C-alpha cells in the first residue's frame, strides 16, 4: 500500500492525482485543496468577468465527487495543510470550516501550492476597491465590486498576460481603462519593438496605457453621501462603495473606481521553508529533474518551483499551466519509481490582445544580453497565408539565433492571424535541436486558405541563413539613427510610399529602377538600405554587393523601425 | 559570363530565375514560357472561379516587364522549347506566334515544365463541355462554359485536392454538383477512416458523392432548339452550348451541363526523354539530390521530377508548390557551384472541404502496408483549444509510428479549426527526427483562445507512448467486429449516450460506476472496452488491467468507428 498525499488541487496536484490512480488501484490518494474548488480553469477567470465565458459552471472541470467516482481519490476541500514534519512523515491540517486541526501520515508527498499574486509595498493598497486575481473567489469579489460600485473607470496595474486580459475584459464591459506598467513595454516575453504592435492596438481602443510608470500611493475614500432620486439628483454616475485616488511615480493623480493588481506572482514557499526543504535563488522550491525537493519523499511541481531553462540551463520561474500539468503527471510517475526526467522549460507563451496575438518561445533579446550570450536576430513581416486569398494578415516575427553555430535561441510573433501556429512550429523546432539552416527545409501545409508557398518560418530561415553565410549584411532598427560619414542612406520604396514615414535625408531610388540608375550612388560610400519590410531591401543589397559596393540592409524594414519609436 | 536558360516560368522556373539574379549580376538569364503568364497563382484558380478571389489580376504575381525591371531576366512568353541538343548545348525554340523556330545556347539549363492533367482513355471525353484545370486559360474556358451554357448541374471526376476544390467552388456558385472517385475516399494522403469526416461534410452540403465509381463514356449532344420568349417558352433552364450524358461503371446514366476532369497529373517528360535524360520508374525525370538530371549541365525541378521520399528513401511523385519553389531556388544555388542537397519530401498537404480542413504529412496507412513497414497507429479527438472558451472544435487526429523504435511515420488531422497548426507541428517534428516518446515533452502555446494545457499533440503522444510501453493495449475499429468468445464487449459511456450509435451486444457499465461494479465482469474473459472518443475507455482499461483482468481499449472510440463506414 502506497500512501500518497497531494497539497493543492489544480494544475499540478490534480494532474498527479489522476495519473497516480491510472498507475495504481492499491494506492491511497488524498488531495488537500484549501479553497472550495479543484481543477478550475485559472486561465479563463478574466473571460468570465467579460461574459465571453458565459456560465461559471464552465470553470470547474472536476469535483470532489467526480474525483471519487472516477479515480477513487479523496478530495478534501477547505482543508489547508499548515505544516509538514518530515522526520515524522505527517502533515498537520486545518479545516477552514471551523479552525480545528488533525494530522495525516504519508509515504510520499507532493506540493503543488502554486504562486500568490505579488502585493507591492505600497501605502494603502489594501482597501475594499483593490483586488488581485488567482481563483474564483478572487473573481467574485471583482465581479461584486463592478456591480456594487457601478464601475466606469478602472485601472489595471501590470502589463503581463493577466493584466492585459483584465484590461481587455473591463474594456468589453464598456469601462474606461488605464493600464500602467513600470517597464517600457507590456508582455516581457517579447521584446519592446515587438510589444509596439500591441501598444498601438491597445491605444486604438481608447485604453489609456501608461508605460514606464509606477503606482506610488493609493488613497481610498469612503462615500459618505448617498444620492437619491427622492432628492432630485442623478444616481447614474454614483459610486456607493467609494473611490480611489492613485498617485503615480511622476506626481500625477488618477481618479478611478476600481484597481486590479496584476504585477506577477511569487511561489508559495512558506510550507517548504518551515519544513527545511531547499529554496533556490529565485525564491522558488528547489527540485531536481525528477522532480524531488531536497527530501526524496517530497516532490514539488507547478508555479511553486524553480525549473531549468531549456536554452541556458539556468534556473527560471515560469508560471504556466502546460508545464504544471505535465510535471504533475511526471511526479505521479516518479512516485511509482519510474525515474522520468523533465526536460526544461522554453517559456512558450501566448496572449490575446484585442485583435492581436502576441506570443514567444525560448529566449528574448533582453535575456540574452543580460547573460552575455552573443546572438543575432532577424525580422520578417510576411502574410499569414497566400496573399492572393482573402483574409491574410501580416505576421511580424522575430527569430533569435547563434550567428555562427545556427542555434535557435527564441522567436516571437505578433499578428492578427496564425501566430499560435508559428510559435508552435518554433517551439518544436527548437526543442528538437534544429538550427536556422535546417529551418529552411521545413515543408508546411500550403493551401491558399491555410498557408503559403514559403511560410514565414521559411522566409525567416532564408534571411538568418543569408546572414550566417555572408550573403546578406544586417543593420538594425537601433543603429540607423547614428550614421557615420562614410555611410549613405537609400530608400528603395516607391515615392508614393514616403508619406507614410521615412528617415531624414535618405536618397530615393526605387528598387525597380536601381540597376539602371546605380551610377548615381558613389562606390566610395557604404550603402545603407531600407524597404518597407526587409524584402525589396535585400534585392537592392544583392544588386549592390554584386557590383562591388559595400552595403547593409535594414533588417525588418521601416515597419520594424516604425513600431519601435 | 554564365548563360542560364530556364524552361517554364512558374513555381520552379521563376524561383530559380529570381534567386539566380540575386547571386549574380553578370549572368544572362532567359526564361521560356509557352503560355502568356509567368509566376501565376496556380493554387487560386478554383477560388477565382467561385469569385472568392474577386480579381483576375490577383492571380498574376509577376510579369515579363516586372521580371526585367527588378531582376533583369529576359522572359520570353509564347516561346515553347521543342528540343534540347545536349552535345551541342543548344535548345530549339518555337515562337507560337507564327511557328518560326530558332536555336539558343546555354552554359547550364533548368527544366521546370510541370505536369499535364491526365487524359483518360474515355470514349467521347474530348468535347466542348468538358475541361481540365492547369492554368489561367483553362480557367477562362471553365468560366465561359459556366456562363454560356447556363450550367445548373456540374460533374467533377476526381476526389483529390483540385477535385474537391472545384466541387466546392461550383457549389458556392449555386450549381448542384456531383463528384466521382474511383477509390473509396477523397483526399488519398489521409486514410479512408479519416476521409470519412469529409464525406459526411460534402454530403451535408447537398452534393452527390459517388465513391468507388468511374466514368465509362461521355456522350455529348449539341442543342438544336433555342427556346424563345417570343415563342412563349420558358427560357430559364436552357443550355444552348449543349448537354452531357455520362455512363458510369455501374451502368447508370448521369445528365449534366459541364464536366471537370481532375483525376491527377502526369509529368512533362517529352523534351527530357527526346534528349536521352534518365527517367525513373514512376515516369518522372530522375535527378540526384542537387537537382541534376543525368546530364550534369541540366537541372530539373518541380512537378516533372521524381523526388526522394523523406521517410523511405524511395522515389515519389508529389505535385506541390512548396517543394517546387524551394527546389527551384536550390537549383539556382547549384548552378553557381554551391552544391546544396535537397532533403526529401514529406508529402505535407492540406485541403479545405467546406467547413473542414483535411491535412497530412508523412506516410499513410495504405502506403506503409504496401511497403511492408510494421507500424501502429493512434487516434485522438481533442478540442482545438480549451473547451471552456467558446469556439473549440473537435480535432480528429491520426498518428502513425513504429511501436518498438518510436519512429514517426505520418500524421493526419480533420476538423473545423487548428488542423494546419497540428500538421505543421508534426512536419517539423518528424523532419527533426523526433520520436513519439519525445513528442510527450512538447511545450506549445497555451492561452484559452488558442490551445490547451495539453495540446492535441501532447495527448496523441501520451496515447501512443502508453502503447509503446505496454501501459495500453489496443484494438482497432476494423478488429472489433470480429470478436471471439474469449472476449467480452464493454461500453463505458453513460446510458444516455447509447442512443446515438452503438455496438450490438455490449455490456454497459459507465466508467464512473466501474470500480464498484467490477465484480460483475468475469475475470476469465478479456474485456474489449470502448468510450466515445478513447479517453474514458483508457481510464476503464487502467482499472481492469490494474485489478488483473486482460483488456484492450478501442482506440478512437465509437467516433473513429462511426466514421469508418
Ligand atoms: C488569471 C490567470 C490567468 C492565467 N492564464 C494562463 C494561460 O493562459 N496559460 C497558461 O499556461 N497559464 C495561465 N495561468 C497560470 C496557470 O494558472 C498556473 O501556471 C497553473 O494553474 C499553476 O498550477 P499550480 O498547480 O502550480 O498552482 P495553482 O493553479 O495555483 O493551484 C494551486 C492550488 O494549491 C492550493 N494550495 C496552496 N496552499 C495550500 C495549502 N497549504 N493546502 C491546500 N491547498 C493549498 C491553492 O489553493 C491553489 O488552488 C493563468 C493564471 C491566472 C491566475
Ligand atoms: C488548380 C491547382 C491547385 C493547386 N493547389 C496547390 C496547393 O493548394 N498547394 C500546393 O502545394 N500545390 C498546389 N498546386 C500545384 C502547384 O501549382 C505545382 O506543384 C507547381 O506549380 C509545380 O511547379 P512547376 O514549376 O513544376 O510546374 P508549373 O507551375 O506547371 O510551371 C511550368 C510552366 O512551364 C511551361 N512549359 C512547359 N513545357 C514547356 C516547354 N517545353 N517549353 C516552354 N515552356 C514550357 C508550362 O506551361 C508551365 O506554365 C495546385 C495546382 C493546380 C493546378
Ligand atoms: C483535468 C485534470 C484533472 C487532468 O486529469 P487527466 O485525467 O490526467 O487529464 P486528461 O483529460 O487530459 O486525460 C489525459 C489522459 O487521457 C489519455 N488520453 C487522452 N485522450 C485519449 C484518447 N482519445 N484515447 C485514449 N487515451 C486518451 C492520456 O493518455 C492521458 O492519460 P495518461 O497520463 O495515463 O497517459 C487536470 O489537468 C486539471 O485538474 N486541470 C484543470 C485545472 C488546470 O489545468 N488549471 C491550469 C490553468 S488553465
Ligand atoms: C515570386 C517568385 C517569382 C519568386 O520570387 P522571389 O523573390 O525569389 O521569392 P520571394 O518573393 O518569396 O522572396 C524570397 C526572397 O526574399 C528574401 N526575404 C524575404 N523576406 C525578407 C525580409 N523581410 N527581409 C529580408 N529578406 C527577405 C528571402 O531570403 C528570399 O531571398 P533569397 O532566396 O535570396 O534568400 C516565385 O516564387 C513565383 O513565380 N511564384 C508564383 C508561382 C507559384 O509559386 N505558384 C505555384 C502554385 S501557387
Amino acid at each position: 500500500m502506497k500512501k500518497i498525499l497531494i497539497i493543492g488541487g489544480v494544475a499540478g496536484g490534480a494532474s498527479a492525482a489522476a495519473r497516480a490512480r491510472r498507475l495504481s488501484e492499491t494506492a491511497e490518494i488524498i488531495m488537500f485543496e484549501r479553497g472550495e474548488y479543484v481543477s478550475f480553469a485559472n486561465c479563463g477567470l478574466p473571460y468570465h468577468i467579460s461574459g465571453e465565458i458565459a456560465q461559471r459552471s464552465a470553470l470547474v472541470l472536476q469535483t470532489p465527487e467526480s474525483f471519487k467516482a472516477r479515480f477513487n481519490v479523496e478530495v478534501r476541500v477547505k482543508h489547508e495543510v499548515v505544516a509538514i514534519d518530515r522526520a515524522a512523515k505527517l502533515v498537520t491540517v486545518r479545516r477552514l470550516l471551523d479552525g480545528s486541526e488533525y494530522q495525516e501520515s504519508y509515504d510520499t508527498l507532493l506540493l503543488s501550492p502554486g504562486a500568490a499574486p505579488i502585493v507591492p509595498p505600497i501605502p494603502g493598497v489594501d482597501n475594499p476597491l483593490t483586488h488581485s486575481l488567482r481563483n474564483i473567489p478572487d473573481m467574485d469579489r471583482i465581479l461584486q465590486t463592478i456591480q456594487m460600485n457601478n464601475v466606469e473607470h478602472a485601472t489595471v496595474v501590470g502589463g503581463g498576460a493577466i493584466g492585459l486580459e483584465m484590461m481587455e475584459s473591463l474594456h468589453h464591459l464598456g469601462i474606461k481603462t488605464t493600464l500602467l506598467e513600470l517597464a517600457d513595454q507590456v508582455m516581457t516575453p517579447v521584446d519592446r519593438e515587438m510589444a509596439g504592435f500591441a501598444h498601438q492596438a491597445i491605444r486604438d481602443q481608447g485604453v489609456d496605457l501608461r508605460l514606464g510608470t509606477a503606482l506610488s500611493e493609493v488613497s481610498y475614500q469612503v462615500q459618505t453621501h448617498v444620492a437619491s432620486d427622492a432628492a432630485g439628483e442623478d444616481t447614474a454616475h454614483q459610486h456607493i462603495k467609494g473611490h480611489l485616488s492613485l498617485t503615480l511615480s511622476n506626481g500625477e493623480l488618477l481618479e478611478t473606481d476600481l484597481l486590479i493588481m496584476a504585477i506577477g506572482v511569487r511561489p508559495e514557499t512558506q510550507l517548504a521553508r518551515d519544513a527545511g526543504l531547499a529554496i533556490g535563488e529565485l525564491g522558488g522550491i528547489k527540485v531536481n529533474a525528477m522532480m524531488q525537493t531536497s527530501d526524496p519523499a517530497i516532490y514539488a511541481v507547478g508555479d511553486a518551483v524553480e525549473e531549468q531553462d531549456f536554452v541556458t540551463g539556468q534556473a527560471c520561474l515560469v508560471p504556466l499551466a502546460g508545464p504544471a500539468n505535465r510535471q504533475g503527471r511526471m511526479a505521479a510517475d516518479n512516485m511509482f519509481g519510474r525515474e522520468e526526467r523533465y526536460q526544461g522549460t522554453q517559456g512558450t507563451a501566448i496572449c490575446k490582445v484585442f485583435d492581436l496575438a502576441v506570443g514567444a518561445t525560448g529566449k528574448n533579446e533582453k535575456q540574452l544580453k543580460q547573460a552575455g550570450i552573443a546572438f543575432e536576430k532577424v525580422y520578417v513581416h510576411t502574410a499569414s497565408h497566400a496573399s492572393y486569398y482573402p483574409g491574410a494578415e501580416v505576421v511580424s516575427f522575430k527569430l533569435l539565433f547563434d550567428p555562427v553555430k545556427g542555434t535557435i535561441f527564441g522567436a516571437q510573433a505578433v499578428g492578427k492571424d496564425g501566430i499560435d501556429k508559428r510559435i508552435d512550429v518554433m517551439a518544436v523546432a527548437q526543442r528538437a535541436g534544429m538550427t536556422v539552416e535546417q529551418l529552411q527545409h521545413l515543408e508546411l501545409s500550403y493551401a491558399p486558405p491555410y498557408g503559403s508557398a514559403k511560410d514565414v518560418i521559411n522566409q525567416a530561415a532564408f534571411v538568418a541563413s543569408n546572414i550566417i553565410k555572408g550573403d546578406a549584411t544586417p543593420i538594425h532598427f537601433d543603429q540607423i539613427d547614428n550614421l557615420s560619414e562614410d555611410q549613405l542612406l537609400l530608400d528603395v520604396r516607391n515615392p508614393g510610399e514616403l508619406q507614410n514615414g521615412g528617415l531624414e535625408g535618405a536618397v530615393n531610388i526605387p528598387v525597380d529602377e536601381l540597376r539602371d540608375r546605380m551610377h548615381e550612388l558613389p562606390k566610395d560610400k557604404e550603402i545603407i538600405i531600407f524597404c518597407q519590410v526587409g524584402l525589396r531591401g535585400n534585392v537592392a543589397y544583392r544588386q549592390l554587393v554584386n557590383n562591388g559596393y559595400r552595403a547593409r540592409n535594414l533588417i525588418g524594414g521601416y515597419r520594424t523601425y516604425k513600431f519601435a519609436s
